[PDB]
RNA sequence: GGGAGCCCUAGCACAGGUGCUGCAUGGCCGUCGUCAGCUCGUGCCGUGAGGUGUUGGGUUAAGUCCCGCAACGAGCGCAACCCC
């Protein structure tokens, strides 16, 4: 839980496709790309990390999304080493705003594997086995870990706000803070809390949300070890 | 001398009408068409009528299934359940 001469070399990221509101965050032009004030980049996780503190403290949950390829298999161990839930394949219209009517698609999975331990996966005819076999199969591979969820959750943790940004907005209109790791192609001001890193780059990434969930377990009861992740990022 | 009932005149209340109106109508039928379509709930976009979903790429006899996607689903259809 800290680390600060861990740019390592996850400092500055991006060329000139920036936001310009990311002006304050940004130290130079060096040939091409914009570097991260490193400073900031520590001193706004001072604030962020502080945030999240009080979420464990307080029992809530936190919503780790992020659909990137170049982070994707990274969300799904942080976010199931804390008891958290996480959005990894991609993001669906109406998981926040529509949370009602989405947790159909988690009312029939849980139910649905309640079929795959019954007398009736050899009991009905095989237009049915078929069908709902593989029903099943794609129901599994997008609420993975959204059926964690039982509510609309305090916070949500994204790994690119611009690719993510439905994602946001649904969060912004339920008024659900937004906890998220940011670099120059992002409107800083539409999140809450910001780690000005750098939204690809696994070296980043999961340095960030090994960290964030240490402190997630740290802060909850259960103070561990190194993560599934770690150094397993090539 | 009256009475129930049945056959009966003479008047009543009604019957009956394949007389009109199929644009006053129900019902049933024809037809586009056994064509692959027509919608809904909630979300999202839009001042609004409305849109998205149902568009895109592949496939099928088929909105048939697949991939994808601000949508996630569902109903009436298709298919199947019936017969030869
Ligand atoms: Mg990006
Ligand atoms: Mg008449
Ligand atoms: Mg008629
Ligand atoms: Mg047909
Ligand atoms: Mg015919
Ligand atoms: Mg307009
Ligand atoms: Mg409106
Ligand atoms: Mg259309
Ligand atoms: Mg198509
Ligand atoms: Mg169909």
């Amino acid at each position: 839980v800290k680390e600060l001469l861990e740019a390592g070399v996850h400092f500055g990221h991006e060329r000139k496709r920036w936001n310009p509101k990311f002006a304050r965050y940004i130290y130079a032009e060096r040939n091409g790309i914009h570097i991260i004030d490193l400073q900031k980049t520590m001193e706004e996780l001072e604030r962020t990390f502080r945030f999240i503190e009080d979420l464990a403290m307080r029992g809530g949950t936190i919503l780790f999304v992020g659909t990137k390829k170049q982070a994707q298999d990274i969300v799904r161990m942080e976010a199931e080493r804390a008891g958290m839930p996480y959005v990894n394949q991609r993001w669906l219209g109406g998981m926040l705003t529509n949370f009602k009517t989405i947790s159909q698609r988690v009312h029939r999975l849980e139910e649905l594997e309640a079929l795959f331990a019954s007398p009736e996966i050899e009991e009905r005819p095989k237009k049915e086995q078929v069908r709902l076999k593989h029903e099943l199969e794609r129901l599994q591979k997008y609420l993975s870990g959204f059926r964690l969820l039982k509510r609309l959750p305090d916070a949500i943790f994204v790994v690119d706000p611009t690719k993510e940004a439905i994602a946001v907005r649904e969060a912004r209109k339920l008024f659900i803070p937004v906890i998220a790791l940011a670099d120059t192609d992002s409107d800083p001001d539409l999140v809450d809390y910001i780690i000005p890193g750098n939204d690809d780059a696994i070296r980043s990434i999961q340095l960030i949300l090994s960290r964030a969930v240490d402190l997630i377990i740290q802060a909850r009861g259960g103070v561990v070890e190194p993560s599934p992740s770690y150094a397993l990022v090539q």
